[PDB]
């Protein structure tokens, strides 16, 4: 059944160091979300929002696609939790290439790695929404940062943020193909 929710809902809880801002019972994002411990791997789980964003020149923009993915492990990296559907739509996108490594002597790792190589081959980049440190109620604002997908998980990534209901992902080549009004942080 759906989850304990007020309307004008108002709380944020912290799961192993992301601040999670709490949407009302009647948000579709709250109602999309899919989120808990899950007693089969003995961990947290995610849903999240990806957006591809397509290759524009200066004068002609391009649409973005969206995919929402599931049951995505505090532990997994990026290219284990974007879905096969999303990692063939990126192919597609920009036209990247498969390719193979450590047939030497892995059957787990080799495909983990295979995913991540395509994106790093192209140079694709990828960004979260970040919120306020110190962030208690919910707020809608346009802010992202670059993420090392192939260094970092997704749980250490999350540790130092805050996000509203369910965290969010966009996937371009420069800021210059990001969606309008969104902006990418810097250090100081």
């Amino acid at each position: 059944g759906p989850h304990m929710r007020d309307s004008t809902e108002c709380q944020r809880i912290i799961r192993r160091g992301v601040n999670c801002l709490m949407l009302p019972k009647g948000m579709q994002r709250s109602s999309q979300n899919r989120s808990k411990w899950d007693k089969t791997m003995d961990l947290f789980v995610w849903s999240v929002e990806w957006i591809l964003c397509p290759m524009q020149e200066k004068g002609e923009k391009k649409e973005l696609f969206k995919h929402v993915s599931h049951r995505i492990k505090e532990t997994d990296f990026l290219v284990q939790g974007m879905g096969k559907n999303v990692f063939q739509k990126c192919c597609e996108f920009y036209r990247l290439a498969g390719t193979s490594s450590c047939i030497e002597g892995e059957d787990g790792s080799e495909t983990k790695e295979e995913r991540t190589q395509i994106l790093q081959k192209s140079g694709l980049k990828f960004y979260t929404k970040t919120f306020p440190y110190n962030t208690t109620h919910i707020m809608d604002s346009k802010k992202l940062v670059e993420l090392a997908i192939h260094e970092k998980c997704i749980g250490e990534l999350l540790k130092n943020t805050t996000v509203i209901e369910f965290p969010t992902i966009f996937v371009a080549m420069t800021e210059a193909d990001l969606p309008e009004g969104y902006e990418v942080l810097h250090q100081e």
